């Protein structure tokens, strides 16, 4: 009992995790399902250090100081079961098992559920900041079993990113699954942000014409301002950077975006719950479209887009538009977000401290911002706060681009450049904003063919089924959603 | 064994299809759950037909010829399994369920393997035209267990809408779940061009502001040409649509938009299966967005518009721009749905014959329109087409739309109207179009944050991982989708 923890998964999550952990001072048993990694990783990356390893489950485990604690950083899915069907008849109770890998949140609570019924406590983690967050300290967002939390807290904290005052970036946040929802909602509003990001630099390379060293230096200095954020920062650093041959990088890369899950999972929550995430939509739509490389090639040989658009304007102010544009959208994308949290609270009883989430964020973080210090403002002044379109800060930030959005769509779709969450945030806007939708023609069409039935805005509540031809029944459709 | 078959569930789709297979001579047993509507129903809807009801499933079904057939027409879901478990004891080998439902592809899939183990035949079907179609002639999309096809195709074809020469809208779709999935794939399509259409009401409305009967009648212009189909048809007629009281009903009703699952079905296979369905989602997110109602009548208060737009131009030229802004989006809207189709035949292994499928909506179904022939021959020419796009019929037409859907859409646009579906729409056509996208940028940040790794244009399928940042490991994550 000379460890006081184990990780199991040496690829690059796992291995700085190890490393992060070590400079704190703890004692880390490696292990991983190739067990020659192990080595490797201990004669390597770990030559110097108080990391010991393992040649078995077994072995691993009699390592461990109790309560015992493990954390699991493979790839999601199956394996974490694998590695918990293992353990399970190898720990006692009060053990702890910690997944801060990219699991499903309903993976995560049937495990939380499970273990617990068999004296585990199970602990489910998202973890931010990719290789170097992991390094040197990243946003944790831990939930499942809290009996869990004040054994772990002390390293997690330890290890976390620490903002400012020296706060870490890691708070418990809720029971089960809770954990694991609200870092997929993390990637959510992060696969939303890249796109705008590819939208904005797609402006600039084709409507403005500009270089690709020019193009990071509009980011670089648009960084210093209000989209001041981790991604922002980066992007100027990959437009800059040149490869060994001196020609720049990024354009050699090919075109064909992947992804792993978490994206599509926020999407399909959303519609699940009926929670109108537009913008993450598109943005997994459109990773799915640069997948059909091949068939675009193919089309573009066929399909023309506008025969005659050249730019005829200020190019430094329509720059100015793009960040505006730019920004507007990113505010749609993080509200959107928090919709879908506020929604998993009340399916699932969740205790979310939507103020604290934002603060969590603030530190080796990919979705680190500016502004997130103004969210937790917000819902400090009002913890109900129902969307954070309807706080000051925000409200008047949009407010003051709407112009400049609106400018940039319009000449965008003038230019035939494919703007798919430029337009949906722009969209929901103008949506939200509005009394009066013309979904009411929606429901007029469906009681007219499928006689569903609909209310009138005098009476909500009592469903009226209208013979629209004069020809039809009376007997009509039951009034339900599904 | 008096009877030919039975249907059980009188709701209106029930009742109606009753009443069509008794129209077309054949003896009819009706059942439903709560027996009391079945002695209303043969006391008033059905007082002068052949029909006959059953007090219990064991009287409904010794009432039946051999090999007896049933049909399911009630809510989706647990209610079908319900009476499938109470009939099977009933029932001989060889017998026939039909599920005319709107039921999930794989619940049917899996109901499909289970009957057959149990020697029942099973058959999902998509069935389409709503009241009227169901009453006089609907689209019908059979799948499921083949070996029962040739004991059903008579009643099916027989009471199926009729086009042109007489041909029935109803042939056999596929294997298992293929009926329910092409039923789904009708519903995503049909979600799309109602909101589509919902966008063009809004902005001759709010844009152009044109009176209620004035709208009708470009509906009904438009009815006549490209866009000739069963939903332009039925929203003239709303909009001309007076209540009792003399004033329009339209203008009267709530505006919130209802869903039972469908649309939704899609959107989510769409995610699951990589396929950029994005019509058809940012229709569902609209009626989400359109049921949060209090909220947005709270947001309109607080969230202003474009402050000086005011329309001056020609509104004869603009309600024609909308018009071709309408067909070019009906048009990716379809395309969408055939390649979710194509797509669900890779994944598993259906036969599907794709102009036959548009042949069968030409008839007694929601999205009739007057362009399904133009599919058919398209995929007459090329059964491999990947994309209707690139069939000469539709490309031609949205080329010639492009112009007036660019300025349909950048005008909505600077009016602050809505539009999530004429903007995605066009969005896609132009990322599809485009050989390169942005991708490679989203591509070279998830290498630089999270070491996804990525390819070269000149040497795709060959994984590098990066040094961005110049202070990185050497230890990457690996490369995999998910
Ligand atoms: N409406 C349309 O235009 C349309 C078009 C095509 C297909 N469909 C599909 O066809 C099916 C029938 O649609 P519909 O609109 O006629 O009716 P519905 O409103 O969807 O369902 C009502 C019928 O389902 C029965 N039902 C509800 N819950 C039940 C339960 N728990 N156990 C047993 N029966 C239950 C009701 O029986 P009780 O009388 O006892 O309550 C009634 O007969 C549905 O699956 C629908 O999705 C609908
Ligand atoms: N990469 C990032 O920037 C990022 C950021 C935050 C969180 N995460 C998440 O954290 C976890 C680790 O990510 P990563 O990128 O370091 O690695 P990864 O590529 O997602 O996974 C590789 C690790 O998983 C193990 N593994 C794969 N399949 C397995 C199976 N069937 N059974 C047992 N082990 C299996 C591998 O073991 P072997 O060596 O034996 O093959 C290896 O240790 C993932 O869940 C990921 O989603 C990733
Ligand atoms: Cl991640
Ligand atoms: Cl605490
Ligand atoms: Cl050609
Ligand atoms: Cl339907
Ligand atoms: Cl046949
Ligand atoms: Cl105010």
């Amino acid at each position: 009992a000379q460890a006081d923890i184990a990780l199991i998964g040496l690829a690059v999550m796992g291995q700085n995790l190890i490393l992060n952990m070590n400079d704190h001072g703890f004692v880390v048993c490696a292990f991983n399902r190739t067990v020659s990694k192990v080595d490797d990783f201990l004669a390597n990356e770990a030559k110097g250090t108080k990391v010991v390893g393992a040649q078995s489950l077994k072995e691993m485990v009699s390592k461990l100081k109790k309560p015992r604690r493990i954390i699991l950083l493979v790839k999601a899915g199956q394996a974490v079961d694998d590695f918990i069907e293992k353990l399970v008849p190898l720990l006692d109770t009060g053990d702890i098992i910690i997944d801060g890998g990219n699991s499903e949140y309903r993976d995560t609570t049937r495990r939380c559920r499970d273990l617990k019924a068999k004296g585990i406590l199970f602990v489910g983690s998202g973890v931010s900041g990719g290789e170097e967050g992991a390094r040197y300290g990243p946003s944790l967002m831990p939930g499942g079993n809290k009996e869990a939390w004040p054994h772990i807290k002390t390293i997690f904290q330890g290890i976390a990113a620490k903002v400012g005052t020296g706060e870490p970036c890691c708070d418990w946040v809720g029971d089960e699954g809770a954990g694991h929802f609200v870092k997929m909602v993390h990637n959510g509003i992060e696969y939303g942000d890249m796109q705008l990001i590819c939208e904005a630099y797609h402006l600039m390379k084709d409507v403005l014409g500009m270089a690709q060293d020019e193009m990071a230096q509009a980011f670089e200095d648009w960084n210093k301002t209000e989209l001041d954020s981790f991604l922002i920062e980066i992007t100027a650093n990959i437009l800059k950077f040149q490869d060994t041959d001196g020609k720049h990088l990024l354009p050699k890369i090919r075109d064909s975006a992947g992804q792993k899950g978490t994206g599509k999972w926020t999407a399909i929550s959303a519609l699940e719950y009926g929670v109108p995430v537009t913008l993450i939509g598109e943005a997994v739509f459109a990773r799915c479209l640069s997948s059909l490389k091949d068939e675009r090639i193919q089309a573009s040989k066929k399909l023309k887009g506008p025969q005659k658009f050249q730019f005829d304007g200020d190019k430094k102010s329509f720059l100015e538009d793009i960040r505006k544009a730019l920004y507007a959208s990113k505010i749609i994308s993080y509200a959107q977000g928090f919709m879908l949290l506020r929604q998993a609270a009340t399916e699932f009883g969740w205790t979310l401290n939507y103020g604290g989430i934002a603060l969590m964020w603030r530190g080796g973080c990919i979705i680190r911002s500016v502004f997130l210090g103004k969210i937790k403002d917000a819902f400090d002044r009002n913890p109900e706060l129902q969307n954070l379109l309807l706080d000051d800060f925000f409200k008047s930030a949009v407010e003051n681009c709407q112009d400049s959005w609106r400018r940039a769509v319009s000449t965008g779709v003038q230019a035939g450049i494919p703007m798919p969450c430029f337009t949906t945030a722009l969209s929901f806007y103008d949506g939200y904003r509005h009394e009066m939708l013309p979904a009411s023609l929606i429901q007029a069409q469906r009681d007219y063919f499928g006689a569903h039935t609909y209310e009138l805005l005098a009476k909500p509540g009592q469903f009226i089924h209208t013979n629209w031809t004069g020809h039809g029944g009376t007997v009509s459709s039951s009034s339900y959603n599904a």
